[PDB]
Order: structure tokens, then C-alpha cells, then sequence
């Protein structure tokens, strides 16, 4: 006869990706295919850290020197920096991060102003001298360093170190988070450790 259709399937849910410090998560993706042109975004993300320096995010895809959005590791502690007319804003981070455990980290940025919190905690801003009230991005991503990271403009080995860690669950403005689906696009990929 027919016993139904139940739903009841738990395979765990830890999409961890370890990186290495070359690993390039390069997610090619556009939130509609029509305006391009959004006005404010939101970023978010947990990693597992493991030294202090490393690049986490890297976004841009709309001009040839403009618009340049990132997430890097500096001394123990993340920061984002961007700059869309002339001056990058890192709004670093007030928290640990090299500490081997699944941290979250956010950002609102708005027009020129930019923010960041670790955990929704002290958040650190900081905005650009209005130069560019209106930047043009696909929602492109790059997340863990960069192939060609010559995109970290003049900041140190910080991006030159690709981080070496593990990332989990970001998304930006609802976008991204398939991990794999962009992620094949590498070569190698790694879950993570001490599991």
C-alpha cells in the first residue's frame, strides 16, 4: 500500500571550509540581473582564525579602480577596509580572533560610512570623505586572500598572507553562502579540524 512520505533527514549542518593561506573562494554571483546599482549592504561571517594576519574578503566587479570592499586579519584581529573614491576605511575589529573558535563578525555599510562588530559587539566604524555616494557592484565575493591579490592596495603582508583558518556561514544581503557551489571553482577544498 503506501506508507507515506516523512521528512526526517539530519546529516549535521557545519559547512566548515578550511583555508591555507592560498585558497581562493572566488563566488561569482549577482543579486537580480536588472538595476545593479544597490545602495546599502550588509556582510556576514564566522571564521575560525589561527595566527593574526590574513585577508578574509575581497568584493568588487563594477569599475577598474574603484569600489574596492575586503575583510583582512591584522595583529590578532580582523578589519574591514574599503575604499570607493580615494580613502580606505579599515574598521578594524576590538575583539580576539586568532583564537581558534568559531567567532562571528558583521558589517553595515551605508553609502560612504562604513561599520563592522564582532559578534554584534563593539562595532567600529568609519566612512569615506563622500566622494562616492553611489558605487556599482555585482555582489561579487572572493573570501580567504585573493589569486591576485593586488587588490590589498598598499596595506602589508597582511593580504600578501592568504589567512589559514576556517569560514562558515557568510552571506552578504542574503546572497552567497554556497559555499561549494562557487567554491568548485578551485582546485582543492578543505573542511577544517579538531572535529
Amino acid at each position: 500500500g503506501s506508507e507515506k512520505v516523512i521528512i526526517e533527514k539530519a546529516a549535521g549542518d557545519a559547512e566548515a571550509i578550511a583555508f591555507d593561506g592560498r585558497t581562493y573562494m572566488e563566488y561569482h554571483n549577482a543579486v537580480t540581473k536588472s538595476e545593479k546599482a544597490l545602495q546599502s549592504n550588509h556582510f556576514e561571517l564566522s571564521i575560525k582564525t589561527e595566527a593574526t594576519q590574513g585577508l578574509i574578503l575581497w568584493s568588487g566587479k563594477g569599475l577598474e579602480r574603484s569600489d574596492y570592499i575586503a575583510l583582512a586579519i591584522v595583529d590578532g584581529f580582523v578589519q574591514m577596509m574599503y575604499d570607493l573614491g580615494s580613502k580606505p576605511v579599515v574598521l578594524r575589529s576590538t575583539v580576539p580572533i586568532n583564537t581558534n573558535h568559531w567567532t562571528h563578525i558583521k558589517a553595515y555599510r551605508v553609502q560612504r560610512e562604513g561599520s563592522l562588530q564582532v559578534g554584534n559587539e563593539a562595532p567600529i566604524t568609519g566612512s569615506s570623505p563622500l566622494g562616492a555616494t553611489q558605487l556599482d557592484t555585482d555582489g561579487a565575493l572572493w573570501l580567504g586572500g585573493m589569486e591576485r591579490l593586488s587588490v590589498a592596495h598598499k596595506l602589508p603582508k597582511a593580504y600578501s598572507t592568504g589567512f589559514i583558518g576556517c569560514i562558515r556561514d557568510v552571506i552578504v544581503d542574503r546572497q552567497e553562502l554556497h559555499l561549494v557551489e562557487d567554491a568548485l571553482n578551485n582546485p582543492t577544498i578543505l573542511h577544517c579540524s579538531a572535529k
